[PDB]
């Protein structure tokens, strides 16, 4: 249903209400990145308040319609959110629907920034762990721009 990517990030299909307990206690999930929350499927998942109750903060992000990826700005929001919890030694569950594409792209951006890796290095790392990762050219191009921004911010240090 989901796979651990590293000590902080997990990537998986939409989290069912019933999984909350396991995710929080066993996987130390204290944050959740929710992409493209759809009204047709939200009865299956926690609301933002049901997450609070379990002590996890939810960050909701939208993809740029038809792109499969958020804006650069929201990619940075997602990554900084993950890093927030990395500093706390806690975990973040990253999802959209199937945990294969839009959510995979978000995790890719995280890995790019964390490791100063190429988009393809990050993607291949994710695919080595979780099957059916599918990051399309439209999604890869944004990860390419994200990679350039990460490098330029790194040169400022």
């Amino acid at each position: 249903w989901y796979h651990r990517i590293d000590h902080t990030v997990l990537l998986g299909a939409l989290p069912l209400k019933n999984m909350t307990r396991r995710l929080v206690l066993d996987e130390n999930v204290r944050g959740v990145i929710t992409m493209n929350e759809e009204y047709e499927t939200r009865f299956l998942c926690n609301t933002s308040k049901e997450w609070k109750k379990a002590g996890v903060e939810q960050l909701r992000l939208s993809t740029v319609d038809m792109t499969g990826v958020p804006t650069l700005a929201n990619l940075h929001k997602g990554v900084q959110f993950a890093l927030k919890y990395q500093a706390l030694g806690q975990c973040v569950y990253v999802h959209c629907k199937a945990g294969r594409s839009r959510s995979a792209t978000m995790v890719a951006a995280y890995l790019i920034q964390v490791h100063n890796w190429s988009p393809e290095e990050a993607i291949e790392a994710i695919a080595k762990i979780r099957s059916h990762i599918s990051i399309r050219p439209s999604q890869l191009e944004v990860l390419k721009e994200f990679h350039k921004e990460i490098t330029a911010r790194a040169a400022k240090n």
